[PDB]
């Protein structure tokens, strides 16, 4: 009830610029709030870089168990995982957990060099009917977050059927689409966004992420407790690019979501 009221009063409240898209699938209904405005995605671009290598894997049968090499080099401003195999290898597969569960960067960029550079990532989500998102750069340069720049941006509604596609949908193989709902259900990162406003009861797959400008985003699958999947999208950035991040807004606007259903 008064949906629109409560988003747009937790947007001025918070004083920066807040998206939102929601696909409730039981009955096909959606929830916008400047749905239509690109926002930088941030880390939460790695779900379209992991779901691009899984379709290679449809037809390269073995790519998920082939190593990549990690060099110190390689090394950018958050790498949990690949700093423990420097000098060694990691799997396909091993780095997309990586960047999916714990958001490691390095093993983003090495997702996209396996799929020819950010162009690849992109041609992905235009194979898959998603016409609005593009990725431009690598690790860490894709997080600048600069008002009104449109590299590795999208919009909440684009994304938002693009998850649906991907984890509920075909835009998968079957086998895939389960491992990539898998991984989502396994984020580490997730608990205090998208998931903070929600029932403990339901359960949810998520990729967070954050970049300059305050930036603070979080997009996800949500199996309500005896009802259909709910495809959220929460992005949100600030006027400062200093700004302090603010899951809380993301958590307040699933919050709002949820009683509104
Ligand atoms: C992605 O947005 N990033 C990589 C890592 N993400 O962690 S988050 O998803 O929990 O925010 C650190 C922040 C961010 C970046 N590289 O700026």
């Amino acid at each position: 009830s008064a949906v629109q009221q409560k988003l747009a009063a937790l947007e001025k409240s918070s004083g920066g610029r807040l998206g939102v898209a929601l696909i409730d699938t039981a009955d096909n209904t959606q929830v916008l709030y400047r749905g239509d405005e690109r926002f930088p995605m941030c880390s939460t671009s790695k779900v379209m870089a992991a779901a691009a290598v899984l379709k290679q894997s449809e037809t390269q049968k073995q790519l998920l168990n082939q190593p990549v090499e990690i060099k110190p080099a390689d090394l950018v401003n958050y790498n949990p995982i690949a700093e423990k195999h420097v000098n060694g290898t990691m799997t396909l597969a091993e780095l997309s957990a990586a960047a999916l569960q714990y958001s490691d960067n390095t093993a983003m960029n090495k997702l996209i060099a396996q799929l020819g550079g950010p162009g690849g990532v992109t041609a992905f989500a235009r194979a898959i009917g998603d016409e609005t998102f593009r990725l431009d750069r690598t690790e860490p340069t894709l997080n600048t977050a600069i008002p009104g720049d449109p590299r590795d941006t999208t919009t909440p509604r684009a994304m938002a059927q693009t998850l649906r596609q991907l984890t509920l949908g075909h835009a998968l193989g079957e086998t895939q689409r389960a491992q990539l709902v898998t991984w989502l259900k396994g984020n580490t990162t997730g608990a205090a966004s998208i998931r903070a406003g929600l029932p403990t009861s339901w359960t949810v797959g998520d990729k967070t992420g954050s970049g300059d400008y305050g930036t603070t985003n979080d997009i996800a699958v949500i199996w309500p407790q005896g009802r259909a999947p709910l495809v959220l999208v929460t992005y949100f950035t600030q006027p400062q690019q200093n700004a302090e991040s603010r899951r809380d807004v993301l958590a307040s606007a699933a919050r709002i979501i949820a009683e509104g259903l």
